[PDB]
């Protein structure tokens, strides 16, 4: 409990900004279910990585690092991304996922909403409120947690699921970067859950627009066979990531996004 211790929209609490007095760093400060809070700070403090929004301190308040580029959601809903930019974002997210999975942590809520962007093009992950710390003795989980449209079918059907569900969600995020929305978004969340259960691997509106390499990456991200689905370390070696652009190539997207949402 106590043991470990304005850009605000209502959200699930509010957000503000500030500056470091001594070093000058700019920081962002977040201001129902406290047990999840305990899990969240514990997981955040011991899992620092360049591709994760780093947790600074706590006081309920939470101080974490500053990224002024916004979230990937504004980019995917207001801009058109090309395969190079998508590959760069996917590589950053896969690096974060490899780091977490090597530490036996499953995010379970990967989506464009939980990706933050720096003005330099930095791609980072956040929102650990839905973590799953697994172990050799208990390495699977059946709780139906996450956001419906991004949830893997094995999670939806409450089967035994592992870290690769994150991979599935990453694939859904890739569809976001292609079409602007995850599959079934016009449907309500419950019908969306049923459609994920009954259809399986989602179909793209216009797959013809994609290179065979990108289709291959998606097919290895959205494979129903968990053994056949790729791990983060396996996917980091995919040829798709070879056509990745420099992160500095996301700065225009960010610039476009802020123009669109103003
Ligand atoms: O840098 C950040 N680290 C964060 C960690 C968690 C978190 N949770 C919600 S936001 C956030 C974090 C940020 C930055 N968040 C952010 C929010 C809005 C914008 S913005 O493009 O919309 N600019 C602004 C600025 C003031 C008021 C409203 N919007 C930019 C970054």
């Amino acid at each position: 409990l106590r043991s470990i211790v304005k850009i605000g929209q209502g959200a699930s609490g509010t957000v503000y900004t500030a500056m470091d007095v001594a070093t000058g760093q700019e920081v962002a400060i977040k201001q129902p279910k406290k047990e999840l809070i305990i899990n969240e700070i514990l997981v955040m403090r011991e899992n620092k990585n360049p591709n994760i929004v780093n947790y600074l301190d706590s006081y309920l308040w939470v101080v974490m690092e500053y990224l002024a580029g916004g979230s990937l959601t504004d980019v995917v809903t207001e801009t058109c991304m090309d395969e190079g930019q998508i590959a760069a974002v996917c590589r950053e997210c896969l690096q974060a996922l490899e780091f977490l999975h090597s530490n036996q942590v499953i995010h379970r809520n990967i989506k464009s909403d939980n990706i933050l962007l720096g003005m330099d093009g930095s791609v980072k992950l956040t929102d650990f409120g839905f973590c799953a710390q697994i172990t050799p003795e208990q390495s699977k989980r059946s709780t139906m947690v996450g956001t419906p449209y991004w949830m893997a079918p094995e999670v939806v059907t409450r089967k035994a699921y592992g870290p690769k569900v994150d991979i599935w969600s990453l694939g859904i995020m890739a569809i976001e970067m292609i079409e602007g929305e995850p599959p079934y978004l016009n449907e309500n969340p419950l019908r969306a859950l049923y459609l994920i259960a009954t259809n399986g691997t989602p179909e793209l509106q216009n797959p013809e627009k994609l290179s065979a390499i990108f289709r291959d990456f998606l097919n290895r991200c959205l494979e129903m066979d968990v053994e056949k689905r790729g791990s983060a370390k396996e996917l980091l070696q995919h040829q798709f990531l070879k056509i990745a652009k420099p992160l500095s190539s996301l700065t225009p997207l960010i610039a476009a996004a802020k123009e669109a949402t103003k």
